[PDB]
């Protein structure tokens, strides 16, 4: 009931000295080679398939369409988003069997299988593990992107930063051979850094941690300030304040590091007794005094506030931060706009004063990040208009709110989509399934909201390049789906495609409807079917005409037999922008090409 083989470095099984009875010989040769390979030492110009080339003899495949067969997966190896596999299949599917010279004499039709384990065991051997050790991976957590960096250059970089954090003091070797929390990782953030902690798979306390944030985020419910919503905030401050609007976001620096365990742990104790009882109360006090992690083997306790990474971190630091609000911001114009969420502030007033007092009040109170400050204050060298809080993008003149989307330059746009789970497997054979759980509507749904389909701020206008805008995202997970189909599945008949999308476009239609009447206002106009329907098929195009030279055909069908026409009960809604790819999405990179 397995069909996929994971991609992940850590699939691989150590490399036997030599092969065993059941293995053919040939791939002895390729066992030999990969020590007379890792006993050698190199600073620059390295290229992973062609070296692997040479590790593996061609004799293992006798042929010049079998080996290209093998290099397509060991390029999405090299290419991999985190949690992505191929179906075990493609190690043994449509090979010229009787071109390799070692089943030559084995039963003509056991070959595949045995062929199959031959495969798992170049990759999970020699592959993978010439790879982890020329590079490491590291996660981006910009969707699922691995960026992979050679280990000579990241140890080092490690080294540094570990050195920051013992030439410091917050992190004290304790020696107790005490159990850790966890593995202490250190991950790369743009010319800085983040400190992160694994925690080990222990499941004996998840349900009691879960038990505990629970509590807590109770205990900040009932105690501390009922922060309003986000929407609500936004719309009854844009519906009050009549002139230009002024404000700024700021991001606190090394939140969960500068919260002080001191009064963290005071926080705790003073919670009432019926909603945290005494003996959790002093588990999590011992537990955000007492973190220790493994690095390297030596292990170390954790001084440096909370610590990223640990179950609890998030629930504190929100404890710790709303007593913060308490303590400092609680004397705010009641008729200005005030909304935290973790370390992000965002505040605005009509009264260019009263911004540029709370950007003081904060820079008094924390440690700002200046990097991520965005505002229309006078007081700074490049005033923005459109402030990005909560994932969405608030303009101070037009008060309108858009989507925002995380897509850096030549960012490969089939990192933010997790089309493969290893606990729900779908066997080669049927691609249809495979697909519609790719166009299920949870991954979108952040997109679907009142903050991008209400007509009580947000223009007609807005509304419709919000609901593009999401389809966008749609259809270039839909293109991603059908990589995998083409190179995984290795598809037949596309039949079901055309009613995969259908059924997709007209149920994602239909959710925009419903949401659009739903946070109906006073620029609501008329929205309809039709036109959503049509806005979301030009996404569609929109994503598929940069392969035209593949979606001929189905772009094609659509402009023949679906209507685009583009008709608003507005004069207001620009439609030229509703037929080229938006500006966010034409430059994301879309061919998985070996890199590095
Ligand atoms: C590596 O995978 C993970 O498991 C993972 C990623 C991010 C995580 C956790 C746990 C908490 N978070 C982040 C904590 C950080 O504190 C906060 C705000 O993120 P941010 O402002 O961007 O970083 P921070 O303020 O510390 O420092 P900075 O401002 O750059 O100085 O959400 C686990
Ligand atoms: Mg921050
Ligand atoms: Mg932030």
């Amino acid at each position: 009931m397995v069909h996929y083989y994971r991609l992940s470095l850590k699939s691989r099984q150590k490399a036997p000295k030599i092969v065993n009875s059941k293995y053919n010989s040939i791939l002895n040769i390729a066992l030999k080679n990969f020590r007379l390979c890792k006993k050698h030492k190199t600073k620059k110009p390295v290229q992973i398939l062609a070296l692997l080339q040479e590790i593996i003899p061609k004799s293992y495949f006798g042929t010049t369409t079998n080996l290209k067969r093998f290099y397509k997966v060991v390029e999405k190896i090299l290419t991999q988003s985190s949690f992505e596999c191929i179906h075990l299949s493609v190690l043994h599917k449509c090979y010229d069997y009787d071109a390799i010279p070692w089943l030559q004499n084995v039963e003509p039709n056991l070959r595949p299988k045995l062929l199959l384990k031959h495969n798992l065991f170049l990759l999970d051997n020699i592959v993978k593990p010439i790879i982890a050790f020329y590079y490491k991976p590291i996660k981006t957590l910009n969707g699922h992107e691995i960026k992979f960096i050679r280990k000579e250059e990241y140890i080092s970089f490690e080294s540094k930063v570990f050195h920051k954090l013992k030439k410091m003091k917050y992190l004290v070797e304790v020696q107790d051979e005490v159990k850790p929390r966890g593995v202490l990782n250190i991950i790369p953030k743009q010319d800085n850094f983040r400190a992160i902690v694994s925690i080990f798979p222990d499941s004996a306390r998840k349900p009691f941690f879960k038990l505990l944030t629970s509590k807590i985020y109770k205990v900040l419910e009932e105690k501390y300030k009922t922060s309003g919503s986000l929407y609500t905030c936004w719309s009854e401050f844009t519906q009050k304040t009549q002139g230009q609007i002024y404000g700024i976001k700021v991001d606190i620096r090394d939140a969960y590091g500068n919260v002080k365990i001191p009064v963290l742990c005071k926080l705790i104790q003073s919670i009432p007794t019926h909603l945290l009882d005494s003996e959790k109360k002093n588990f999590i006090v011992d537990h955000i005094s007492n973190q220790f992690v493994a690095f390297r083997r030596k292990i170390y306790k954790w001084n440096h506030g909370l610590l990223q990474g640990d179950p609890l971190s998030g629930c504190l630091c929100e404890l710790y931060m709303a007593f913060m609000d308490r303590l400092y911001f609680s004397n705010l114009d009641k008729d200005a706009f005030i909304h935290r969420t973790v370390d992000d502030y965002f505040f605005c007033s009509p009264h260019p004063h009263k911004v540029y007092d709370f950007e003081l009040l904060i820079k008094g109170v924390y440690q700002v990040n200046p990097t991520k400050t965005r505002t229309n204050l006078p007081t700074h060298r490049h005033p923005q208009d459109e402030i990005p809080y909560c994932g969405k993008i608030f303009n101070l003149t037009t008060r309108q709110v858009r989507t925002l989307y995380k897509l850096p330059p030549n960012y490969e746009i089939r990192h933010k989509f997790k089309l493969w789970n290893f606990n729900n497997q779908i066997s080669d054979d049927n691609p249809a399934r495979f697909l519609q759980k790719a166009m299920d509507f949870p991954f979108i749904c952040n997109s679907f909201t009142k903050f991008e389909f209400n007509t009580v701020f947000n223009d007609q206008r807005t509304v419709f390049a919000n609901f593009y805008d999401a389809m966008i995202c749609v259809a270039y997970k839909f293109d991603a789906a059908m990589m995998a189909l083409r190179t995984s599945f290795l598809v037949n008949d596309f039949g079901f495609i055309w009613l995969v999308l259908s059924s997709t476009v007209r149920a994602y239609a239909s959710r925009a409807f419903k949401k659009i009447v739903t946070y109906k206002g006073g620029k609501y106009r008329k929205v309809t079917f039709q036109c959503l329907k049509s806005i979301a098929w030009r996404a569609f195009l929109a994503v598929l005409k940069r392969r035209t030279e593949i979606y001929k055909g189905l772009i094609d069908r659509i402009k023949s037999r679906e209507k685009l026409t583009m008709k608003f009960h507005d004069g207001e809604v620009d439609a030229s922008y509703f037929c080229k790819l938006p500006e966010k999405f034409r430059f994301v990179k879309i061919n998985r090409k070996a890199s590095i």
